[PDB]
């Protein structure tokens, strides 16, 4: 009746949550879903179809970042409407609320993916308001299923920090964190401030990280304390811990101005 499952490439991968697909989309559905164009087919027959016919290998727009056979495409919702919209009905099917899919243009979406012979293949994504009237540097962000745990949402967050950084600005993502977003972020957070320590404002201006996140990130890892009432860095090199990273943004792979 919903979308539970789709397959995508050669993945399933079954929903956690309600997305707005038309209704008749709701096939089993079974949706099935171009990996390159993204576009959301019915059935097999028309999915084998469009396989044979489309000509995408990649993401559109223009790919800002390359290492390896990791790629990020820089995708302005204006300019790729459909596309944008294809991806925000994949993406909800991992998020618990977005806004409206239709309503792309306001955005600007960076996709990664791994490319091998075959084309680029979709890993994640993040999605950022051209204009953030709460100074959000990400709005979504989402590593598909098969692909988690790997180090890919920790090479995104970095990504629209090293956007912020380049933009002279501090930014935060967009509130509230689901829990996988929480652990992400902690986690990211706690190893650019311990890497970086081995001043909260010169934390601050060094990573693009705010002051807020900067002060919840070190109170976690004990490493400030209170002197009537205002927060200071409160370290050892002693630890600066580092015990019990895979993926890392390399600014002379990038290719973006602000
Ligand atoms: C602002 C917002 O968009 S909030 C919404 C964020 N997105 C979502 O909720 C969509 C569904 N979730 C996801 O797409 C992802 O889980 C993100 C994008 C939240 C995490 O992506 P991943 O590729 O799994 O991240 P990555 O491998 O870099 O790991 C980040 C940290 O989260 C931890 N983590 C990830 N999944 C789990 C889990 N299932 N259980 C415990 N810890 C987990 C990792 O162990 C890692 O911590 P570590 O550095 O201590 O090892
Ligand atoms: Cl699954
Ligand atoms: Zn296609």
């Amino acid at each position: 009746k919903y979308v539970d499952k789709i397959h995508i490439g050669n993945y399933e991968i079954d929903a956690w949550y309600f997305s707005p697909f038309p209704e008749d989309y709701g096939k089993q559905p079974k949706l099935w879903l171009c990996e390159y164009c993204l576009k959301y087919m019915k059935y097999e027959k028309s999915y084998r179809f469009h396989l044979g016919q489309c000509q995408w290998r990649q993401p559109p727009g223009k790919e800002i970042y390359r290492k390896s056979n990791i790629s990020v495409h820089e995708v302005d919702g204006k300019d790729h409407k459909i596309y944008c919209q294809n991806l925000c009905l994949l993406a909800k099917l991992f998020l618990d609320h977005k806004t409206l899919y239709f309503d792309v243009e306001p955005f600007v979406f960076y996709i990664l993916t791994e490319v091998d012979r075959q084309g680029a293949h979709i890993v994640g994504y993040f999605s950022k308001e051209k204009e953030s009237p709460d100074g959000n540097n990400v709005a979504c962000i989402l590593t598909l299923p098969p692909y988690q745990r790997r180090g890919y949402g920790k090479f995104l967050i970095a990504f629209s920090y090293e956007l912020s950084k380049l933009e002279s600005t501090v930014g935060s993502p967009e509130k509230p964190l689901s829990d996988l977003g929480k652990l992400s972020y902690r986690s990211y957070w706690s190893w650019v401030l311990l890497e970086n320590l081995r001043s909260i404002k010169d934390l601050s201006q060094m990573t693009s990280i705010t002051q807020n996140d900067i002060i919840s990130t070190l109170q976690s890892l004990n490493m400030v304390k209170y002197w009537k009432g205002q927060h200071v860095i409160c370290v050892t090199p002693k630890l600066v811990e580092e015990h019990l990273p895979p993926i890392t943004v390399d600014s002379v792979c990038l290719k973006w101005a602000p």
